[PDB]
């Protein structure tokens, strides 16, 4: 039984696990703690890129953004190298999704603009997609640090799955912008040990991970079966029992995804 298996994983990893897969044509929704809040961590970067894409002409991707030493405040594998040159909006989107670059995310939030350095406009974008649950309150690095249970900077597996479904499978974005987002998620470098690890090789997986304090490890994905049937998979986890420095456990997400894949096969 799936709920029993997910509970077993919680005990194995001393973790809290949330899973949602929306209903499709012939499969019921899969849900485990799906309406409980979990920190976004870096998973917000996927809808952030969608918001920036939606807000601007496509060739806004070519606008050069400059930034300085004091902008590097979080894990930023790409932006750390480009303080002198700057990065275009398209380079920032690429880095935010594929390398989970925190500075890139902060600069994209500032591009979106408005109160809270763009966090309010990001939340507004989610509201426009019918998500009345999620909220972004801080930027990097603070957004990963809220204590367990705090509602700041949270989504739920259910809410983020429905947002991702609209972005990738629905009509939230026009086809050209949709393809940009999908391709960046398809080319993600950070997700091999999470949802990808749970699905057979002949299933396509595109994803955005998140990792944070209190042992937080998330992954949001769209998967496609070998015959082109898509499913959205959101897995979120934390480990409050280990305190602030608890190790995130990718293995928990790989096991949870393996269980989901067995149901979807
Ligand atoms: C956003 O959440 C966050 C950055 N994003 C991600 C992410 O996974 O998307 C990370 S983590 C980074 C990429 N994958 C590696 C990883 O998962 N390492 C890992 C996994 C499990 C345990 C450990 C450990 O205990 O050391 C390490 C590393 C990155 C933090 C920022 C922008 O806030
Ligand atoms: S060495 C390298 C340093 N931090 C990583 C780690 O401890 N990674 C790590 C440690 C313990 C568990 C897991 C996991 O993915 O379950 C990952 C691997």
């Amino acid at each position: 039984d799936l709920a029993d298996r997910f509970a077993e994983l919680e005990r194995r990893y001393d973790a809290r696990l949330g899973v949602y897969v929306p209903a499709t044509g012939t499969t019921a929704a899969i849900e485990y703690r799906a309406d409980e809040r979990f920190a976004f961590c870096s998973t917000f970067k996927a809808p952030l890129v969608a918001a920036v894409l939606h807000q601007n002409p496509l060739t806004h991707l070519d606008k050069l953004i400059t930034y300085t030493s004091d902008d590097i405040r979080s894990i930023s594998p790409v932006a750390q190298q480009h303080v002198q040159t700057g990065m275009t909006i398209g380079q920032l989107c690429d880095a935010a999704i594929r390398y989970s670059d925190g500075t890139a995310a902060n600069l994209l939030l500032a591009d979106l603009g408005g109160p809270g350095g763009g966090t309010a406009a990001f939340t507004g974008y989610l509201r426009s997609l019918g998500d009345t649950v999620s909220r972004l309150d801080a930027e990097e690095p603070e957004l990963n640090r809220d204590p367990p249970g705090d509602e700041r900077d949270t989504t739920t597996p259910h809410a983020i799955a429905l947002v991702l479904q609209q972005l990738v499978l629905g009509n939230a974005l026009p086809p050209d912008k949709r393809a940009l987002l999908t391709d960046w998620m398809a080319r993600n470098t950070t997700g091999a040990k999470r949802i990808r690890a749970g699905f057979p090789a002949d299933w396509k997986v595109i994803d955005k991970t998140g990792t944070g304090d209190y042992g937080r490890a998330n992954d949001i994905a769209v998967v496609w079966s070998p015959t082109g049937v898509p499913y959205v998979v959101a897995v979120m986890s934390d480990r409050a029992g280990g305190g602030y420095d608890a190790e995130p456990r990718e293995a928990l997400l790989a096991e949870a995804a393996t269980c989901v894949a067995g149901v979807l096969a």
